[PDB]
């Protein structure tokens, strides 16, 4: 089986997306994540958008597990430079029916309190104590202390490239950014068995949080937007 | 609501209870969760037993949780003084069709590549990475590392009586665990709210492992005998 679906600019209504909490699509055709009022986005916000159907990773039944292929591209602006914008956006697989987690550095899908498994790629703004200078790529496994991390340097305001794809065969994860209008590139990769980690259907999508109010600095923010995506996966048995 | 169950001893056949793994019921009606072979408990082993119907810890439409109380007696015997008996027992609250997890450290509760929220109390043989010094009695919250502990000398091979409370109205889960022909008596108790962790409905039951033979000592065992068991939660709403 091979699913395929692919978004050159989202549209309000659309039937195979999920929008929850703050997450919202713009007359402008940009899926906002986060909230963003008349231009300047606020804090204590947080958002995810789902693929509306979930897809077979893998097979009890065969034992195959399914490669696959995302591509998207996102915009994150930062217009209050101090003290520190927060928190990020991050690509996530996670079992269905699930609600938003705890947002803030937690990207609104890992709650401490009430675990579940996810496979997660953060480009994380905020440093918080279990992180690594900022920015940088990150590729999570049930946590948000990544397995793997690269920093990079954000085109405030620009636009960013990313292809994630993930090899069956080899377990490999790997992972693209570029940012166009700069000339710069971004490699990261890790190994990652989907099998041990997730059940056999998943649900796909993105989740991003500005700044907690727990932190008092409303000026720790920034939007999260997406502009395009596609995904395809392919399960031979 | 007011379920109530009891086992004055386990009878080959129990429709009430679900043996997972090793688990079994003896011809003297005891429940052992680990393996032993005519009287000598091995290495590798892991087993579960579960209360066949699923109790209703609380209800998301009035938000009311359940007060239980839970007795029952455990044996565990230390054949092999050197170089050091393991793992342990738990008794455990999980969300319904749960997998046995990993072994060892883990009773056969936590499995760090596929987490799922539980509430657990381990009486604890072996002291790991992440272990204060053993044995000792230990409150755990969606992982391995009590939020709370305190050490018990074991009367190896003796009869242990427990009794776990726990209190709605201040969310106190408390822990009594008393070694009669020794006349000892610890105790232990802390703060934990139900609600932020569990779903509407859980399986209540027991747990335990022996060494795993990663650690490369066969000697790494014990018996993790069930006596009895009674048990009587209350939801008000
Ligand atoms: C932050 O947002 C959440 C959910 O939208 C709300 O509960 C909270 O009161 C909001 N405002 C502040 C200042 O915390
Ligand atoms: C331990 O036991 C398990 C389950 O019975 C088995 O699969 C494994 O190969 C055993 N290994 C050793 C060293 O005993
Ligand atoms: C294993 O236990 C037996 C029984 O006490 C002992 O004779 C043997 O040498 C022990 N192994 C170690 C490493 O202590
Ligand atoms: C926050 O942002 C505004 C807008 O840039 C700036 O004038 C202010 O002093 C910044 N710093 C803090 C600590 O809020
Ligand atoms: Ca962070
Ligand atoms: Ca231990
Ligand atoms: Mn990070
Ligand atoms: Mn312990």
């Amino acid at each position: 089986k091979t699913i395929s679906f692919n978004f050159n600019q989202f549209h309000q209504n659309e039937e195979q997306l999920k929008l929850q909490r703050d997450a919202r699509i713009s007359s402008n055709s940009v899926l906002e994540l986060t909230k963003v009022v008349n231009g300047v986005p606020t804090w204590n916000s947080t958002g995810r958008a789902l693929y509306a159907k979930p897809v077979q990773v893998w097979d009890s039944t065969t034992g195959n597990v399914a490669s696959f292929e995302t591509r998207f591209s996102f915009s994150i602006r930062q217009p209050f430079p101090r003290p520190h914008p927060a928190d990020g956006l991050v690509f996530f697989i996670a079992p269905p029916n699930t609600q938003t987690g705890e947002g803030g550095g937690y990207f609104g899908i890992y709650n401490p309190l009430s675990p579940y498994p996810f496979v997660a790629v953060e480009f994380d703004t905020f440093r918080n104590t279990w992180d690594p200078q900022i920015p940088h790529i990150g590729i999570d496994v049930n946590s948000v202390i990544s397995t793997k991390t690269v920093p990079f340097t954000l085109d405030n305001g620009g636009i960013a490239n990313v292809v994630i794809k993930y090899d069956a065969s080899t377990k490999i994860l790997h992972v693209v950014l570029v940012f166009p209008s700069l000339g710069t590139i971004y490699t990261i990769a890790d190994i990652v068995d989907l099998k041990q980690v997730l059940p056999e259907s998943v649900n796909v999508g993105f989740s991003a949080a500005t700044g907690d109010p727990s932190g008092k600095q409303r000026n720790a923010t920034e939007t999260h937007d997406i502009l395009s995506w596609s995904f395809s996966a392919s399960l031979p048995g």
